């Protein structure tokens, strides 16, 4: 009752979307199947299981991280990552349930077995699920459609009421590729409606992929890749993550800032300020092929190093104020410069 | 407490470029990705992941090592190497 | 008794026999002080943990301390080897055979020795190698001191002393100790501290890994860390090895030995970091000790001379006259 | 009729109460079947069994004690335990019974024989009943048959009127991680039902062992306020300790136990708590007295190490290479004019 309250207050797709931005589909989808699955009625003689696809810098395992912060406050205890990385062939399916009588390590068990058998109704991600071997997935088959597991010592663990994730990166360059043909004819038609003087319609930010695509080209990518066409049918939502907007992008660079400076107030008491043209700067560093990871390792050879590169001449005291500014020299162009205002709203440039 | 004094002292570009000569663009970077880590202001979630590309016997090993040897007293213990032209197979 | 004690604390003497662990010593004191004041529940005995590398002085802290609480180590000392307790079975070593069986009248083991000596300290040495059942044999005896033996006799040892040495937890916290060699020799009074949330986070992970019990590690009162040895102690090691070897000519032959401040730095050139004060023990002992064997055989060490230990411009004996004329020894 | 009167006045779970604490629907129930006992409204053909389950330092063998205290006076005469640890063998089941008539050591039986022989009426704990072999438990159940045991010279011994009590620790987890998830809290009957009773089933290996079981307690870990009223209860020991050997006064402020209850670990259990009260407030309490520096009759506070207090009070995320340090508790003398004196040694 209590729990329902809360939920109908703050739902989890509001601490999604305050903790990952954008993705406001994926958001919606992943919520609204564990708005089905809270509200008490589930059907338990089947486990919740989800794909995602998209390119590489979009938060899939990031999402999943955040659905396994919500559902369970023990990220250590009621969420098991494992990486199908290291599952590249067939007789690693061994380190999945176990081993058979009679040979070494045996006694232990397996690692997916005796952590499901923790707890039953774990978050359990797959990253990479689409690099491991496919007869590896077709272990993952039977835990899938019933939930039920068999232990290498004849024990059968029911993961009856457990939450599946499989983040995988295949079709990511097709999906990105029909993005962009969609943004480009969304954003033509939009101009010509904006120059024919149409206004009085609000126009919401949401294109969305066709039924038709996600039968025509996804799919058959999918069964050339996965080899099995029970595997993707045990999958109850497929989920897609769209390629970042440019608001996207400057909400994604501001978010990596405020980062910073609430590491340096809360760290070292430093507040920092940046401007319009610097934010329009940092998203001009991105990589279509790549994507918020770029960002996430461009602003430290763009902005960090230069603010840690001061912090060793003793130029950051306690309090002061730091903006930062394009280069005057470089605005024609493109570097970013450290200006501490001081209380007289004088500027001081560090060398 | 003294470390980023001695650092001020006697900064790893000084150390690099004593050590191997030429490409300093490359000793500036390393410099300056390694200053952010071992300063603290720098983002624990992930590790330094570097990739150097160069020509053959440039000094790039050297360079490794040297870096290592810098942060670590011990090369044996505190530096790992691996040879990917064995592991050709899964 | 507090005159006594007061003139004479287990620190000043621990480290007069032990050098290094600044803050393992001092764990020891203060829970034997807590023993020695009287203020502890007499119910429970002492349980410590032992958490340290090769080498390092873990056996010889308990022997040092064992040797401080009772004069005689024939009867206040139990020490039992976990190397035998590798097998499910070699917990019917403990206590004795069951009726009806095989060395049933021998008895047990330990309980006859808590029984000639209740108050004496128990080591259990290198409790890596045991078994995980053993570990549940001296549960009860770590949570209440009282053990029953196979002919239903019990032995209650409320007053002992348990003291564990370990292997398991050695690497990680000498890999912490690595960075604390990377800052707090660089913090140049300085000590070498480990983090309080480190037992919690991180160490009990390998102990629930190995012993693979919780009340196990709830019913151990102390957990003792022993940290790897800095580059003084290191040379501390060096000149009480020598200062050990010097003081057994002096009362063998009566043979002065000297070395210089220079000479030890060769010396702790030959140390492993995988070894402990062992390695330098029997460097010490192979590198100068045999050229000293070799001349006592051929009558080129007369008593009453003086020796000097040289690096070369090789560690060569050079015997010192009063007229300050340095000679060589010409060892066949 | 004045045992009458005294039950109730002063029934059995008022005692529990003064000596440990927590753990009330275990204390209820073990004291209802006790009620159940002492009217004389029980069937003697089945003696009581008690099955306590709960995490390690949980308050299960010290219950046993307490229980054995308050039956019997003389608790080493009229209270049997036995440590189902040393039984992890075949074999140590002959431990029970004695030799057979001739073999090796005949004549001295079994101790659990002569143990009941000289008290029938003895409560008897079988304490980590969960370290002994699947064997021998598959004997125990003819204790629980008809309540008698036979000895290998025929020695049967009548047993009746005991109280068989066996702690474990199977299954202790999700117990602990279900009464966490809970916040009188009780467990469910759901939770009884299809959790905890296959892994009985299935680790005893003979479900009649369970059928022969009368009851089952279940323990849970310790909430704040009674982690709280164990700092409490502790240092009112240890007070009371130097007020009966040196006559020393001991004042605890609020900041000391929340100081105290940070230092906890709750698979640990009390013993925990119990660890890092002797570690820091018995230490330097002694070490004070080395000095001589608490003269008779003396009177002391208890305060916390002022730099401490801000990293307490901004729970603030670390790195895995920070380092946390301990607040310490210091001494202080509070002298009757409204002064405090430190003790630095
Ligand atoms: N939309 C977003 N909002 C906020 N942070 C994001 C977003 N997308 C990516 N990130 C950041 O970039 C990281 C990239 O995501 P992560 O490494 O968790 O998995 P991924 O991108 O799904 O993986 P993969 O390499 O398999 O494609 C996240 O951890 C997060 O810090
Ligand atoms: N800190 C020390 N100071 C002086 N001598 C030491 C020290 N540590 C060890 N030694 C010497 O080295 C010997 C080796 O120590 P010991 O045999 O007690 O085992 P240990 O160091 O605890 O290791 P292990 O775990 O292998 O038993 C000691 O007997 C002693 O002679
Ligand atoms: N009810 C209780 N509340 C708090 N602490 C308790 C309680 N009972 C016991 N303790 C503490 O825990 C210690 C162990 O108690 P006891 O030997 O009776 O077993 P237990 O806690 O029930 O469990 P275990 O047998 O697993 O150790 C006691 O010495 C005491 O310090
Ligand atoms: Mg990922
Ligand atoms: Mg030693
Ligand atoms: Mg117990």
């Amino acid at each position: 009752k209590r729990e329902a309250e809360e939920r109908r207050r703050f739902p989890l797709e509001q601490r999604l979307k305050e903790h990952i931005i954008g993705q406001e589909s994926a958001i919606a989808t992943v919520g609204a199947a564990i708005r089905r699955k809270e509200n008490g009625w589930y059907d338990e003689e089947h486990p919740l299981v989800f794909l995602f696809l998209g390119s590489s810098g979009i938060g899939k395992t990031e999402l999943a991280k955040q659905t396994a912060k919500y559902m369970h406050k023990d990220a250590k205890k009621g969420f098991i990552r494992l990486d199908m990385s290291e599952f590249q062939e067939r007789h690693e399916v061994a380190k999945f349930i176990g081993s058979p009588p009679g040979y070494v390590g045996h006694e232990e068990g397996g690692q997916l077995t005796k952590k499901l058998k923790q707890c039953p109704n774990a978050v359990v991600l797959f990253d990479q699920v689409d690099k491991a071997h496919p007869d590896v997935l077709t272990i993952m088959l039977q835990l899938f459609d019933e939930g039920r597991l068999t232990d290498g010592k004849g024990k059968t663990i029911d993961c009856k009421d457990a939450i599946f994730i499989m983040t995988s990166n295949v079709a990511s360059d097709e999906i990105a590729q029909h993005a962009l043909q969609l943004r480009q004819e969304a954003l033509e038609m939009s101009r010509n409606r904006i120059a024919e003087n149409l206004g009085d319609v609000q126009i919401s930010d949401k294109i969305t992929i066709s039924k038709n695509f996600k039968e025509n080209v996804i799919r058959p990518i999918l069964k050339a890749h996965f080899r099995r066409d029970e595997f993707l049918g045990r999958i109850n939502e497929i989920v897609y993550f769209l390629p970042f907007c440019h608001s996207e992008l400057i909400q994604l660079v501001n978010k990596e800032l405020n980062f910073w400076a609430k590491r340096a107030k809360q760290r070292h008491n430093i507040t920092l300020l940046w401007d319009r043209e610097v934010a329009d700067v940092l998203v001009d560093g991105y990589n279509v092929h790549y994507g918020a990871r770029s960002i996430k390792h461009e602003v430290e050879r763009r902005v960090v190093n230069q603010l840690a590169a001061a912090y060793e001449q003793d130029l950051l005291p306690g309090g002061c104020t730091l903006r930062i500014t394009v280069e005057d020299s470089d605005k024609q162009l493109p570097k970013l410069r450290l200006e501490i205002i001081d209380k007289d709203s004088k500027t001081r440039r560090l060398d």
